[PDB]
């Protein structure tokens, strides 16, 4: 009688997860948006006040896309006219609303087409980027000071990232770092003068008669990379009539002998900055610690204070060197480092000392350091019950490292095994956020004795509705391959019956440091395939996958498209043995790296798979960007790793594709994984006479995520899998 | 027979038609290559000898792509390093070989990357184009004289066409015309400075890291057109010291007032040139007659012998103003003109007098004038038996117009109903070429008494092979719609049984002045579809179609995408009535204009069609080029015909596509119908929520004709059609 979870339910979002997104603004209060009202909440007592009425700006004249309140509460930035660029970057217009008064400030407005804007950490200074140059406003109504004059579209970027830094290094458009004081503005400058341009057509609305050509500086593997410089300006000594002076901070000589990246920026105190640099060959990095000389007005970085991080087994950090967390006085810090057994744990460094001290150890990894006080360090790890796909909050007593208390493991052990967290300033309180395996649960806690204060959102509304649907369930378990555990999950049809044989869809990603088997609750395409189409959707984390130490993660070093492709295959065989999978109906699919792996598997001739779907696949590593690819594959030269570059293409395997049904899909405006990668696959298949199915999506990018395209691609894919599985 | 004509037979050319391609080199001799030997034949007596032995260039080194023998038989042009550009244009390398000395020329060679070369009509002068400039060689071993200095890639073309002139106007890359003497070289010059560029990606071999962007000056409907100038140079007065003096001949003043085209160049005598010009609104055309003033070195085009052609119902000519055929003295000419009743017939013009005299008349049309002698004019027409899809050779006695003799009608009336012809110099002999309904037949004849001399090729070898195969038959007939007859053909499966019900594939082109129902014999995809899959393949010639008078051809004027579309739908209903059609299984497909009509049809919500395939469709007329589109559609301005431009798009019909299965195919490097057109179709279907199948072919142009792609697309379409018809 009860309904199933339908494709339409997925597509139209019938069943919504409620969130509780808060922003701490002090040690005891947070802001929360509620029915477009902005409320301030007091953590200890839970009482609230309306800070911004949803009726304010009703007559503002534009739909306001976003807001940002200055730290000390005197102003609010209103973002409107948002126009998205890449994954993080975008352009917009801005108004400032004086809260003390009740006026929009009318003159010296932040310009249209501004590329980035930030408040300082304290007060109400602004820094923004417009036409690739940096500007500073001391007060919201005063004329800004121009800090840089070198900005040039597509060539010199001040205070914002170029394409490859945004996507691969900072995961952000911003390249601006205020000191905790607001006294100094640090920024990077990127120079793309000789980076080659990827070009592709954008077709736009039907009314455009000639297609547009988009051209983006974009280093493919082995190509010329952007260069970077780092500067710090004193925002307290700006002059109306004198250009502002930026002091440059140069990379360490061991970086200057070749191509290198600036990869981390972190203020330690009001007068100390930490910079991390990374060689183009990403197995060697340097942390520089630079102090302000108030007499010189200059910045010096003592070589004695440098810290070096090397890898023998692979690359530095999971995707990049980890962030250091400085003690209050700035003379020491903690960061995650891979230990001698290859597990990532918390290491304590002292700035004038050479080696660090491990504060944690064991056959599990620290995921992130979340907070630090003088008595305790709080971190997320997957230690609980030895499950790599679980996540919990722990605290370590800094006076006795043997005293670790888990703060989340036992709160709600059946419902909650995957936590993330958000601490107020000075770590007086924290919000816990459980993501599964039960429905997401948001709770507020006091750090004093780690006492629960109250439930913030328990998603009871969603619970009511789902009691009316036949939901699939999820199994998280492991198999053994050559003496080692590798984890998988299965999304199982409702009323699962291990005596019947089900079709199986292998959902893959398997890029380096990926994890597809975990304890989080999701409502997605797979929910539909299991609930309505009675398909099992499996995912497997093989060699190359993360959060289980370097032996596993680095197995793939200089060898992309090998072990992680074989392992997805062997996992599929082992699934086939289990007595509830029809071995005649095994499919595979994935997006991006998942599309690469899907294609390499389908072209392996294993005979294990009936059909597969690759969406926006990499096909050849020379086509993808330098920073991501070289991190794992080194350089595509005869002296380095050219030979596995050439050995790991989808194209070289065209012939074996005649054994399977293949659907190939790609967006024509994909700035990230270029349509090119897919166009070379289809051409190789044609050359060898293999029939297959294709679908391009006009003007969609890597995400294929406009509402209509998103509905369309999943509708198309369902049909393909239904037909491949002889489902009616 | 047991065996059928298979997809593989089509794809791999199991059964080849033999041809007999000769070139006349005088009034009674022709060259014909047998094996790789070049033979010279004597037409009167049929005897022959080897002109050039196949073993002459074994040591030449390069693969010779083609050859051209000079008129006086002394030299031969060898063409290698052939590189195709658009439909007619290409670059190549050239060697010249002295036939008397029996040695290759080594001094003053024709440059690499030459764009066009042509002997003078007499003797052995050479004119060629290189880097967009014209050069002339008096002797094959002497330095060439440079004629123009203005050539610049993609901007100034001397002696060759730009894109839209090659494709839509001259159907040729060449824009050079030797006078009959070889004394004068006339050439056109095209100026693309302000013509917008169409841009698209070319991906090339896998090894190319960054896709290349192709850029071509291409006027879309309504955009700035290239401009043209016309020049004549005296080749007998060239100096190695002084520059070549090119005399310009300017368009008439009635053309100069706005945008216009040079549409035809014809030498009449040694000192008389004919130029036809065409207004950009292509219902107005002017023919100039220009004479050399020997005493001034100038060319004068007097208005006394200027002729005007206008249309009130449509455009001028079938695709352009027809060619003039001058009598020997240059004082008069014959050309095809639409008469008072809208049928195209031969008209007699006397240079300095008004009007012309029609010398043919009737309900039918002359397809072309083929040859002109002192006594007779030879032309092809579809008079015979009132079949508009047949072609026959006639001659009209010049001294008495009522004396018309059909020369081909009765040669073999059951095998042969579609002839073309090739006359020798001065029309002493002609080769007849019959293309259907039976197997092709080549014969030689003499003009004196129209005696049949001998058979050249009768395709007996093909004949015996096909006797062993179950071949389809071809039905050619008409339905009456109003009081008008409209012709159609059916390719019928072997052992056709009118009591059975067969699935039907409507094969459409249906562009202006097209004809898809004729008596030609073809071995193509439809053959496979009828012979092996027992599918009926029908084509219908409705309103807009040619060779049946203006009333029918012009019906579509300024309204593309209406009657020709409706009529295809109406034909299928008629076909449905006929009791041998399963009206639950009717499909449609077409390429280019057929792709556009197919989609308009599928988007009409008519319910007659289950599925259809569009290959490289036009989707919106603003996307296609100015010369073709504007010819039928006028300009897309509010004051002209913008409303129907906007009413006749495929995109506006997307909603109705949810009623049919649709396959959309396009090549990414299509320089003619830009991929843009299908890119916008799929986008409209996505935005509307309609599922469909698609396939791009990377780096393929409009013909998708690389042998791997050609095999692939037809294999893909075959699978699609067989599933739509449930044909196991
Ligand atoms: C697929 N998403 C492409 C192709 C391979 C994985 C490279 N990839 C990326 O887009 C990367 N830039 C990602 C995006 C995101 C954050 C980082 C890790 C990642 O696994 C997920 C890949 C960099
Ligand atoms: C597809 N055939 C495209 C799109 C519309 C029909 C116009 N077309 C052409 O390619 C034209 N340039 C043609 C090519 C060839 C010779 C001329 C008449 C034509 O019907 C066949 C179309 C111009
Ligand atoms: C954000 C908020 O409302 N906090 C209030 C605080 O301002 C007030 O002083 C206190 C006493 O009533 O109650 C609490
Ligand atoms: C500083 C600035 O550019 N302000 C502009 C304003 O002048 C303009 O009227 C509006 C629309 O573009 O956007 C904002
Ligand atoms: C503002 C800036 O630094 N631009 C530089 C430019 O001076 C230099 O010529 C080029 C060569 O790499 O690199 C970039
Ligand atoms: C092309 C050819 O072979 N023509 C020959 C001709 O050269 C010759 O003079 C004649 C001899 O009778 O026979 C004929
Ligand atoms: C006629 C001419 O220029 N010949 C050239 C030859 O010299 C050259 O070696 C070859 C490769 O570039 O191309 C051809
Ligand atoms: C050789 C030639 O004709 N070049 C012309 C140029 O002089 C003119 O400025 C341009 C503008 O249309 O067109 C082109
Ligand atoms: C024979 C002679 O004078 N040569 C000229 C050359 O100098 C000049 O550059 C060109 C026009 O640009 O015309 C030619
Ligand atoms: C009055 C009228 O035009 N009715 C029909 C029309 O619908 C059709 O298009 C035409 C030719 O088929 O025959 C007539």
């Amino acid at each position: 009688s009860r309904k199933t979870y339908t494709l339409t339910d997925y597509l139209k979002n019938t069943y919504r997860l409620k969130l509780y997104s808060l922003r701490w603004i002090s040690d005891h209060e947070y802001l929360y948006k509620q029915e477009n009202n902005i409320l301030v909440f007091n953590a200890e007592y839970g009482n609230s006040s309306v800070f911004l009425e949803n009726s304010t700006f009703d007559e503002f004249g534009h739909s306001i896309n976003d807001y940002s309140i200055s730290p000390d509460g005197q102003f609010i930035l209103l973002e409107y006219n948002y126009v998205k660029q890449w994954r993080h970057s975008y352009t917009a217009s801005y108004d400032i609303y004086d809260l003390n008064k009740r006026q929009l400030i009318t003159e010296e407005r932040i310009p249209n087409n501004t590329q980035w804007v930030t408040w300082s950490p304290v007060g109400h200074k602004l820094a923004y980027v417009w036409n690739n140059d940096i500007y500073v406003k001391i007060e919201p109504n005063l004329p800004s000071y121009r800090i840089t004059w070198t900005g040039k579209e597509d060539i010199i970027y001040n205070g914002i990232t170029d394409w490859v830094y945004e996507e691969e290094v900072f995961s952000a458009y911003s390249a601006l770092w205020w000191s905790p004081n607001g006294t100094f503005l640090a920024y990077a400058q990127f120079n793309d003068t000789e980076v080659p341009l990827i070009e592709y057509s954008f077709y736009s609305d039907e009314s455009l008669q000639y297609p547009k050509t988009v051209r983006v500086p974009y280093p493919k593997a082995g190509a010329v990379n952007p260069t970077v410089k780092f500067f710090v300006v004193n925002t307290d000594s700006l002059s109306s009539v004198t250009n502002a002076t930026s002091i440059q901070i140069t990379a360490p000589a061991s970086m200057l002998i070749g191509d290198h990246y600036l990869c981390d920026v972190t203020w330690a105190t009001q007068e100390r900055i930490s910079l991390q640099w990374l060689r183009r060959i990403q197995n060697y990095s340097v942390m520089d610690i630079c102090d302000y000389d108030e007499s010189s007005g200059r910045w010096n970085c003592l070589v004695a204070r440098q810290h070096i991080e090397m890898s023998t087994t692979g690359w530095v950090g999971r995707f990049r060197p980890s962030e250091p967390h400085f003690t209050l006085d700035g003379n020491s810090f903690y960061k995650i480092i891979s230990n001698e057994e290859g597990y990532r744990h918390i290491c304590y460094f002292q700035i004038d000392k050479k080696d660090c001290t491990f504060i944690t150890k064991g056959t599990w990894e620290v995921i992130g350091i979340e907070a630090l006080t003088s008595d305790y360090l709080y971190y997320i790890s997957n230690e609980y019950k030895g499950m790599p796909g679980g996540r919990n909050l722990y605290k370590i007593q800094l006076s006795d490292y043997t005293k670790v208390t888990c703060l989340s493991c036992e709160l709600n052990p059946e419902r909650c095994q995957y936590y993330s967290v958000s601490f107020s300033k000075e770590a007086k309180y924290y919000q816990l956020r459980c993501s599964g395996p039960g429905l997401p649960l948001y709770t507020l806690h006091s750090s004093v004795n780690d006492k629960g204060l109250r439930v913030l959102e328990d998603n009871s509304a969603l619970d009511k509705m789902l009691q009316n649907v036949q939901m699939p369930s999820k199994k998280l378990d492991f198999i053994i391959l050559n003496e080692t555990k590798f984890w998988y999950q299965m999304i199982l049809p409702p009323h699962f019956d291990k005596s019947k044989k089900y079709p199986l869809l292998l959902d893959v990603y398997a890029g380096p440091c990926s994890q597809k088997a975990d304890t989080v609750f999701r409502l997605n395409w797979a929910t539909y395939l299991a609930s309505t189409e009675n398909i099992i959707v499996a995912s497997f984390d093989g060699r190359g996958s993360g959060y289980q130490g370097d032996k596993i993660m680095h197995a793939i070093n200089r060898r992309l498209g090998t072990f992680e492709v074989e392992d997805q295959i062997e996992a599929a065989r082992q699934f086939s043995k289990m007595g509830f999978v029809d071995n005649k109906r095994i499919a595979i699919w994935g997006w991006s790296y998942g599309g690469y792996v899907t294609s390499m598997v389908l072209g392996s001739g294993s005979g294990v798979f009936k059909c597969g779907i690759a969406v926006a696949p990499v096909s050849r590593w020379e086509y993808y960007d330098s920073v991501y690819t070289e991190r794992y594959m080194g350089l595509p030269t005869p002296e380095d790793n050219l030979d596995h570059y050439r050995n790991s293409t989808v194209m070289s395997r065209a012939e074996n594709f005649k054994q399977v049904e293949y659907l190939l899909i790609h967006g024509t405006a994909d700035d990230n994984v270029h349509f090119q990668q897919s166009a070379q696959i289809s051409k190789a298949l044609v050359d060898v006479g293999v029939d297959f199915q294709a679908m391009w999506y006009t003007d969609e990018d890597h995400g294929i995520a406009s509402s209509t395209a998103h509905q369309h691609i999943y509708t198309h894919m369902s049909h393909f899998i239904k037909q491949c599985f002889s489902l009616p």
